[PDB]
């Protein structure tokens, strides 16, 4: 009942970590199930300081990416529901929470848990009739309320993890080869850098302001313009210095003649831009902002530059699907990637969890797709997900806000790419089109009820996603309904853009994890089960749709193959739809068109891949056939530009991290994504370990770089902004600029980390150097201007010869620190270093004083 409730919302709980490697320590995960015998160990424990919990009419629910295998304390058991929702129920042996006392439930988990960020928020309890409560000390962003802090080695994945830990003192060892530069090295510095560029010694004067010639850009982008001059104080005036701009596409020949080319000249008594188009007075614009500096003083260097992108398709994708980010935050996503010229905006709008785009005539997708509440019959609601409690949330744009958007990106010379992913990460709008045919066939209208639905219901696999649903993640790719409501969205999409005045050029069909990973290489059957494996019972697994009698009859009449070949053959029927709404260009996660024999078998003359094949496990050869069998390779490596996964390997930061432990704004700027097996001479692998890369095959060259935002635990839009700033700064420069330590690709190379001296790390480190100092001393105050709450980096320091030395790895940011436990904090001056004694804490400050890092302990 609610009491009972009410008494379980009152319990407070703690999560400690026991052990990372328990199948080191005699724990036989293998026979739990655990992929590739690997589990942890992890103590739950629930305080009461109420009376006596003597009911047993309940269920407690929680959260988690990894599957729990095992439970401790016989009073209790855990099941999964679906997704991360698993639940905690009392056992015939329950004997109550105690009055005063504290419950241990000790649990194995599958994997391992290397960050506090990996334990989620917001569990709570139900009882038969009552309204669903948290257990309140666990409402919060802050895991320090219930997790507690990890300790010695627990934040290895294995006893040969090669990883560093960084604290304050092996983190100013890491940042120990950078140093702040004067800023008379910084002058003239342009970023991206510009392919060409000569620095004079005068200087332009734009304190009293700049008259600005917009009138080669449509009044939408010369406001962008206007307004950004103005946010970095100068203001716009018409006796101020004169910038000039024309568009010359004649002027451009070659390699140079394409979108976003200009010329610039910056001159003591007035400024020039000359484009191939509007994007490159836009552009060149762009660059006249990049030096007008963070400290008052109004000068620019006088410069001759001449520039083009190295690639056309610099991209930046987002997730609103597993978590909600408002438009505001799209918005201010948006005035950043102009400002450091990326043009491409890749929008997730749907997923497993969500569905974020308002489409005339099918209400249920937003209705029900677009939000998550304790609602078992996900008739209102889709079951909730990841930490958000059990009370309605989601949201969606509606129609306009959607317009709005691509006005916004239209003016920033931005183009916005809808994806709508399918086959598999499709539970939002398989479970709404489900929730309308129930609906519809109440109102006896059966013909309009099977119009849209997505599931057949013959349909009886047993089959789990990679985030462990089962077959209702799975739109069936051969219903004729499914082809319908793929049309539909389409060309309502299509129908949004067309008024918002950017027709759609690339349709994103998706097409990741279409498999069922029971049938994976780390589990094995419990009939002959190979030492070292997952032991589950793997005769009654299926391959998506395995069960569907449509697709079996669509098997039969020779349509297709196999099974296996669904999700491409789907892509193939989609490219189709694309093409019929007068879309040209198709882009796909590249698993789902493995199947296919070449980019000749889509309708659209150019197929676009996302390659998020990992590089260290063999994506530094497999890429090769990519752009060999026609596709456009974008170039999306999860070890380098997936901004989910953390900035450093410490346990008490953000992310996931299944493609690499961490991922820093140095790390970023050194991938060479043109040059694939380069890599392993200037990273490690997510082990730490060198690696070793070649490829025998001709590579043609990539067509883009996108670094991908998805949102599992960026429940927030500070969250978000956390993860993609600064570092896709990093992202921008190495999209528009090749530098000159990534070589060209050799066939037969071999690179082989550690070992191997190819590469010119020397440059590279000048180049950072640099750069990261660019970041610290100009850039960062910018972002600040713009609203952005990027991740200010925590100081290295040491104590040595009695005063504290401190560093940061973007110089010229300060830093602070604390002798009296973090209650006082004083100002760290390089040239006159303090004098210190026990224990010191530091932290860094953004450069209009208003934000601080985490501050650690020396
Ligand atoms: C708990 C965990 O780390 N799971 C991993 C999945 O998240 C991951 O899926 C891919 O990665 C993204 C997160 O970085 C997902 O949001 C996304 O849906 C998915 N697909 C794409 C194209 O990245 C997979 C990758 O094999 O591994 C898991 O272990």
């Amino acid at each position: 009942d609610q009491q009972l409730v009410d008494q379980l919302s009152q319990l407070k709980l703690n999560v400690k970590m026991l052990d990372n490697r328990a199948g080191e320590n005699g724990v036989d995960c293998a026979a739990l199930g655990a992929d590739w015998a690997s589990c942890n160990r992890v103590l739950f424990t629930l305080s009461n300081d109420g009376q006596a919990i003597d009911g047993k009419d309940w269920v407690i629910y929680f959260h988690s990416p990894r599957q729990t295998l095992r439970v401790d304390n016989d009073q209790f058991k855990i099941a999964h529901l679906t997704g991360d929702l698993y639940k905690l129920e009392p056992t015939a042996k329950f004997s109550g929470f105690p009055a005063g006392k504290a419950v241990e439930i000790p649990v194995v988990a599958e994997y391992w848990q290397l960050f506090r960020n990996d334990f989620l928020p917001r569990w709570y309890a139900t009882s038969g009739d009552a309204k669903p409560k948290m257990l309140a000390n666990t409402d919060t962003e802050n895991l320090d309320q219930f997790v507690a802090p990890f300790t010695g080695d627990q934040w290895k994945r294995t006893k040969d993890d090669k990883n560093i830990l960084m604290t304050p003192a092996s983190r100013f060892v890491s940042n120990a080869d950078l140093q702040t530069l004067p800023a008379g090295a910084l002058r003239g510095k342009i970023v991206p850098t510009p392919m060409q560029v000569k620095v004079h010694a005068q200087d332009a004067d734009l304190r009293k302001g700049v008259a600005l010639d917009l009138s080669t850009l449509v009044k939408p982008a010369a406001d962008v313009v206007s307004q950004r001059f103005a946010l970095l104080g100068v203001p716009v005036q018409t006796n101020g210095y004169p910038i000039k701009t024309d568009i010359q596409p004649g002027k451009f020949k070659g390699a140079m003649a394409v979108s976003g080319a200009y010329e610039l000249k910056i001159g003591k008594k007035e400024a020039q831009v000359i484009g191939f188009d509007q994007a490159g007075v836009f552009y060149g614009l762009q660059s006249i902002l990049s030096l007008v500096p963070s400290d008052g003083s109004g000068k620019i260097a006088t410069l001759d530059a001449s520039d083009a992108p190295r690639f056309p398709y610099r991209g930046i994708f987002l997730d609103v699907a597993r978590n909600f980010h408002k438009k505001d935050a799209v918005l201010r996503l948006l005035d950043q990637m102009a400002a450091y010229k990326l043009n491409k905006f890749h929008f997730h709008l749907s997923d497993d969890e969500g569905w974020r785009i308002e489409i005339p005539g099918l209400p249920e997708l937003t209705e029900v797709g677009g939000q998550r509440c304790h609602d078992l019959s996900e008739t209102t609601c889709l079951l909730p997900q990841y930490g958000q409690g059990p009370d309605v949330y989601g949201g969606f744009f509606s129609r306009q806000d959607y317009i709005d958007i691509i006005k916004y990106a239209q003016a920033r010379q931005i183009e916005v790419i809808p994806e709508i992913d399918m086959p598999a990460h499709a539970r939002a709008a398989v479970v709404s089109m489900e929730a309308r045919y129930k609906k519809l066939h109440a109102a006896g209208k059966e013909q309009e009820a099977n119009e849209f639905r997505l599931v057949d219901p013959t349909d009886t696999s047993n089959t789990t996603s990679v985030q462990f649903f089962n077959r209702q993640s799975y739109l069936n790719p051969c219903l004729d309904s499914s082809q319908r409501f793929v049309d539909k969205v389409i060309g309502e999409i299509a129908q949004m853009h067309k008024e918002a005045g950017q027709p759609i050029k690339t349709w994103h069909f998706g097409g990741d994890e279409a498999k069922n990973i029971r049938l994976g290489a780390g589990y094995t059957d419990k009939a002959k089960p190979e030492p070292g494996k997952g032991i589950i019972d793997q005769g009654n697994e299926d391959k998506p749709w395995a069960k569907s009698q449509v697709c079996q009859t669509m098997i039969k009449e020779g349509k297709v193959a196999d099974m296996e070949h669904l999700p491409s053959y789907f892509g193939q029927e989609v490219s189709k739809l694309v093409k019929a709404h007068g879309i040209d260009r198709m882009q796909a996660w590249q698993d789902g068109l493995k199947d296919a024999e070449s980019s000749k078998a889509f309708a659209t003359s150019r197929v676009g891949v996302n390659f998020w094949d990992t590089l260290y496990w063999g994506g530094f050869d497999s890429v090769n056939d990519w752009a060999n069998k026609g596709y456009e390779v974008v170039v999306s490596n999860p070890d380098y530009v997936y901004m989910d996964f953390p900035y450093e390997v410490n346990p008490d930061e953000r992310g996931y991290y299944w493609g690499t432990r961490f991922s820093d704004e140095r790390k970023v700027f050194s991938f060479a994504p043109d040059n694939m097996p380069q890599n392993a001479e200037t990273s490690v692998d997510r082990d730490g370990n060198h690696f070793n890369a070649k490829s025998d095959k001709p590579w043609p060259g990539a067509y883009g770089l996108s670094a991908q935002l998805w949102s599992e635990t960026q429940r927030t839009d500070p969250q978000m902004e956390y993860m993609i700033f600064p570092r896709a700064l990093s992202v921008a420069e190495r999209s528009w600029h090749r530098a000159g330590w990534e070589q060209d690709y050799r066939a037969g190379r071999e690179y082989k980390g550690g070992e191997t001296h190819f590469v010119d790390t020397q440059a590279l480190e000048k180049d950072w150097l640099r750069f990261a100092n660019i970041l610290g001393q100009r850039e960062l105050a910018k972002l600040d201007k713009g609203g952005v709450a990027y991740r200010l980096p925590v100081p290295g320091a040491r104590v040595a010869g009695g005063k504290l030395e401190a560093n940061i790895a973007l110089p010229g940011l300060g830093i602070e620190y604390s002798t009296d436990g973090g209650k006082q904090w004083q100002r760290y001056d390089a040239k006159a270093k303090p004098a210190v004694s026990g224990e010191v804490q530091v932290r860094s400050v953004s450069p209009d004083g208003k934000r601080y890092s985490r501050a650690e302990k020396v």
